[PDB]
């Protein structure tokens, strides 16, 4: 019914988890889900409709970068009246007080990308995560002792950046770097969604350490769990 | 001892609130706290430090705009090793959602200012609250049932702007405009120091209506009292 | 054995054909090749080799936007050698005088991304086809009398644009919009490979016209011929 | 009656020198001029009214920074219908060249403000001195034999600059640093006023020399004398 | 009849060509064309209509930069309704492997000037020849045996250039750098007419190597040949 | 000797005017020199040197936009160590109040070209006249009462400009439009020489009238008389 989602009216919760990889979608869906529908598999990029405590939860693909989740947010918001929009996915950290068991909610992202520029000109847009679903999120966290830490993250357009600016943005305090928060943010904010990026450590770039199998299947299902509480 | 402040070693407070007008400084100094000691007149931008509930507390006034704020807050970082920066002023609603009584945290803020692009050129750099005080002052506004609102607001470098883009701002929803916290985030983060703003409303900007007398006293009186609870 | 594509060494051919789509490289490689391998799975970004008259050929999906398609031909080029990377796409037509029918050959492509701004800053980088694959695409049109189009495209960033500029490019003679090319010429070039993309048309926007299924499977198939007699 | 200055209508004279800091203003009528009153004492940014030599003259403190100044500078024109503005002041040399001593006429100012690029976009706004004010000065300089230098100048936003480029700057000949004369000549103009600053050295900032207090009460001194016969 | 050529309706050919030194604009008119006519020696920037093989053909010199060949195409197009622009100039190789004897044809161009960030703000505008005449100019070449290349260049602003960036711009595959490529393809798309630009190499800029004069004579020739059998 | 201009060390004089057409170079050299010799004929941008009443002089013609006399303002520099740089042209005026008789001398220009933006970057440099040639060339308009106007102008890259602001810079007070002065005081400061540019009014560019061949003629004569006293 929209351009990129195969879903019919009513296949898609108000509530959808937003990986980047379509079969990280499969995976929490089939693993955290309860009578599971897939609602879309055009261009593979799946997305689920399932039950979670009683509550219908979608989770949704987005691709990598920008313009690949810019697509997904503005279908599922204006064609699918989603209300509560949640990236789950991780981040490269760039300080070594980011520590590799640590789960990570965005207030804010920086970024290079031009979205914002080209809609504000010589204004500098700072995107901002919805309060009550980050409180929501932080405060499970905490319920669990899940360690949890708050700020901003670099939503860079490139993966291999040879003019990559990583390292001033780590002395101004910006935790880590992925793709894809400035768009959430700042798509759901223009048409009164609510957003939050939660975010999981893939490496320390700086370093360039990855974490381990074992770190990343834990701090992946606490990403997931979290996630499962943030929306009220 | 440093060029703007004319401070001695240890005069000033671990934390510092920052009004804009230093006569607010004087008035906040005087009705708040005990002990009341002048340490600044350089320029008539007074600087005070007293104590309340046995604490010491600065209250330093910061003058109107990025360049003016970002000067004093650089001196007090560096020259006297503060580590709390509270910024508490007004800002002008630019929705009609923001209601005249609500006491704003500034989770991040977008700006006109080149201060970062100065910095940091293709980057759209977001400012970001330390969220510790955010929290605080949040849970202190709860548990005395101020009401309180959580997003982000627009730092100006123009009070009569013909070129104002505060109309789309306000769909992004951004909550309002001020002329100080970018500089104030962003200062704070480069240095590892802890800051947050916390504003009332002066007026709806797109509907002209001021706020009253009697609103702006009340207003007032909760931000001193949300912000003397921030700490810890 | 790169982040991005699970295969060996030696699994990639030479010349890889990149739509975006990773179902339509399936598609693609079960049609026009034989004796098909699938070299990769990860992400569900579908990626085969196989031989077409006797030479092998890879077909990789690209996912949409510059940031992903930069990760897989940063990857494809830097891991595994390739040396001949044609993108088979689609594109918005932005003026009447290009046909449904019509097979677009890209000399060049306009953008809103910031990539090369990030490089450049103040230089307008202009991304080039090698020009060897457009004449040899071009003159497998000809020979075979596929109606095909030489010029240039807009890579955006934005699918769904609030600022788009079209209306203006298509005035200065701007074919059509996708989202990849530029991408795809500046990485090719910056290290001393070749790079063509070959676009159908998905609808005219300013009209907002779709292109029939039939018609929409005739370009296709047209295009994927022409792609197939670039190389040489 | 304007929001930022107490003042009625007709308190503020024809005139208005602008220092920055409002006890200079103070020094300034006190000392210069008979038969002061104060008609503002809003933020402690004091402003005066009284007479030299028979004529109204006004003094009015602007603060620091473009955004601070612009305040004042707006409010006078529209408000009080000010019709000459001169800036007194400081600035830090940055050419071994300018000396001490010497009293700078700025013709024009340099900025990395973004004032002008927000109503301009891709035009280099350079704002001017009102040449008939400029040449007054420069002949009662002369006159008195004031040494004088008539150049260029850089409004900065950041006194505490990490990536200032005042030695680029320097070799371009511009004289020295401070902060608000491009947007008092740009806001002049604008309105059909008449603008200039007139600047003392409080420092060469390359090579980190103060000047001695003698030196700034005599070019201080010679600052307003010179300001004191720029009208007519 | 317009501003800057005094020439009267008709007196200029379909075809122009256009060197960018008016005494090289009369060799080529004196040397290859019968029945030489000079319709217009405003500015000494003369244009000359004569025929080549029973054609018409006009030879009009553009002066150096963007600014000056702007004018004189956009008053042959708007004017003179001229359909097919030639510009037949040279450029510094920055590039090892554009060899002394390499005619060039170029595809598109890069530039520093902010011609096209004046029309487009946040758009990288990629001007693009027209491919029929590249074609034939490339068939021509290919046909008699010269040797040409196809490729980009970069349109400087600055021949004396203290910030240049052709280093970058050589390792993106770039092949030389002049002054006027830009603004003609760009102007030329725009009110819907044909373009290209044939150059020579007058150097080796990151070598410092002159070609020597009969080098230079050579290809010069071999240029204009080429160009004389662009257009059909 | 230099690239583009054919002159000997010793031909060229110490002061050089600069008209943006060689055939007014020619012109103003026979009608107002003695003992004129031709020093240039490269590309016929004649250049001539002449004395008058006694002293050398040279007139060298620059011809249109900044990338053209960038180009000979720096050869002049470098080459031939020329100290005095006196642009004379014309320029469209852009409000009422200058006067089609008025000659102009430019303590400033603002400009859309990007040439100060790639050396700067996020500075608006500001290009300022040498004083002493500007005071000497206003004191000999005076002493013989030529109407005489000192303000800013708009050096323009494009003489036909779609998106021409020049609208919004009348308001500022800019005086006119030409094509040179940014460069030529830019590269004159750079390397401490003394540049000014006298124009007069080709036409009013928001009216459309034309200034008549007898408006002309007494302006350029008035232009060049006030240019021949601007040195000492
Ligand atoms: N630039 C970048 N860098 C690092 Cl170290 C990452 N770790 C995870 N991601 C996420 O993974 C994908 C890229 O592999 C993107 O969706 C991005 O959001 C990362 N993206
Ligand atoms: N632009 C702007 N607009 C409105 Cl409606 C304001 N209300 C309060 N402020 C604060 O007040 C001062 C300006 O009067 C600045 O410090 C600013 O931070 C405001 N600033
Ligand atoms: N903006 C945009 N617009 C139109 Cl009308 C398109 N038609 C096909 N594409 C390609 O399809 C994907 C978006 O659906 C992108 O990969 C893009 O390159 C298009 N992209
Ligand atoms: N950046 C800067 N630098 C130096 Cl070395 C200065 N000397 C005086 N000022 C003026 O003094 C204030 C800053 O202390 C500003 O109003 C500024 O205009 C200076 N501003
Ligand atoms: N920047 C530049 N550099 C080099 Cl090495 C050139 N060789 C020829 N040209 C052409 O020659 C003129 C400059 O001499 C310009 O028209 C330009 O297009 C060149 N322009
Ligand atoms: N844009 C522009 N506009 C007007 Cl109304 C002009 N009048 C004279 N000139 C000068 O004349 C030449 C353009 O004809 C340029 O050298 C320029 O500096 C003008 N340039
Ligand atoms: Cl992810
Ligand atoms: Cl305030
Ligand atoms: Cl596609
Ligand atoms: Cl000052
Ligand atoms: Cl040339
Ligand atoms: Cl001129």
């Amino acid at each position: 019914m929209s351009v990129h989602i195969g879903a019919e009216k009513g296949q898609i919760a108000d509530t959808v988890l937003l990986p980047g990889d379509p079969l990280r979608a499969k995976f929490i869906a089939e693993t955290y889900l309860e009578n599971v529908e897939c609602y879309n598999e055009v261009r593979g990029m799946y997305g689920f409709t399932g039950t979670y405590k009683g509550k219908k939860i979608s989770v949704q693909g987005t691709g990598m970068g920008v313009p690949s989740i810019s697509i997904y947010v503005n279908e599922l918001i204006q064609s699918y009246d989603v209300q509560n929009l949640i990236r789950v996915g991780s981040c490269g950290a760039i300080r070594k007080d980011v520590k590799v068991r640590d789960v990570i909610l965005a207030m804010t992202s920086s970024t290079d990308s031009q979205m914002n520029r080209v809609a504000f000109g010589s204004v500098d847009f700072a995107p901002c995560a919805d309060f009550e679903l980050l409180k929501n999120a932080y405060d499970a966290a905490k319920d669990k002792g899940v360690p949890v830490t708050v700020g901003s993250v670099f939503t860079a357009d490139q993966f291999y950046n040879d003019d990559s600016q990583i390292e001033k943005l780590a002395k101004y305090g910006v935790l880590g770097v992925e793709m894809e928060t400035t768009a959430l943010y700042t798509l759901a904010a223009k048409h009164g969604r609510k957003a939050l990026s939660i975010l999981t450590v893939s490496d320390h770039v700086l370093t360039g350490e990855e974490t381990t199998a074992e770190e990343r299947q834990t701090t992946f299902h606490d990403m997931i769990d979290v996630a499962l509480h943030s929306v009220s």
